[PDB]
RNA sequence: AAACUUUCAACAACGGAUCUCUUGGUUCUCGCAUCGAUGAAGAACGCAGCGAAAUGCGAUACGUAAUGUGAAUUGCAGAAUUCCGUGAAUCAUCGAAUCUUUGAACGCACAUUGCGCCCCUUGGUAUUCCAGGGGGCAUGCCUGUUUGAGCGUCAU
């Protein structure tokens, strides 16, 4: 598998990937960018706080018309949300990546998530039926995710 | 200052253009004349050791016979020197057969798997009732035969 733009030594890094997932790309991108450059332990504590409805996720690009809150203040923004489905897939891949890093022989105490990205995936289509006997699409926004952890140095 | 917005590049994505290929098409030319009541074309249904199709076939059902070549089929299983043989094969050829219900469609009828009549035979105590099996029952027209009708008409 060929991953995105990664400036690290592959020997001190461990990778994970999830393709053709049925989460929303727009929320998953925010969920992923909220943990880029972080340590795995703090990220995994954060993503559970989210599900407990503390320490929200900031929405920065895909943020139109959503509501405001006060768990954005630790990031500066005033728009945030708590996307459980995206969080759960991301937690799964973090788990997988830590497993792979362990098996390659790296120390979990000082790993950080270096390169994380999501992509768009092929849509999945259904019909919805509007007034006056016409159809319109009702389709999902699936996502690929790819993720790299690596151990810190100077 | 970050986020955000925009521009470029790398990598990855959506998407499937371009390039190359092509058991297909189209056009031209040459040759041939070969459907059907001896039941056509078409249709329905069904058939394989495991197939829904396409292709093939018809209760002898991806086929039987005959002829030729001469050792395969193959997705799997199952058979196997039968392989110096009357002989493998989703082979080729094809002259013998089968060819369900249909259909011009032919006992009558059909939105029915409806209802009959005749002959021979078998069974049930059975020229008469029931069942099975086989074979028959259309119309128009022609030739001939057989039986007839008519003070139309001839002779005795």
């Amino acid at each position: 598998a060929r991953y995105g733009a990664t400036s690290t030594n592959p020997a001190k890094s461990a990778s994970a990937r999830g393709s053709y997932l049925r989460v929303s790309f727009k929320n998953t991108r925010e969920t992923a960018q909220a943990i880029n450059g972080w340590e795995l332990t703090k990220a995994q504590k954060y993503l559970e706080q989210v599900l407990d409805h503390q320490r929200a996720i900031p929405f920065r690009r895909f943020n139109s018309s959503i509501g405001r809150t006060a768990q954005g203040k630790e990031f500066g923004v005033t728009k945030a949300r708590w996307p459980a489905k995206s969080v759960k897939f991301v937690q799964g891949l973090l788990q997988n990546a830590a497993a792979n890093a362990e098996a390659k022989g790296l120390d979990a105490t000082k790993l950080y998530v270096s390169h994380i990205q999501v992509n768009q995936a092929p849509k999945q289509r259904r019909r919805t039926y509007r007034a006056h006997g016409r159809i319109n699409k009702y389709e999902s926004s699936p996502s690929h995710i790819e993720l790299v952890v690596t151990e810190k140095e100077e």
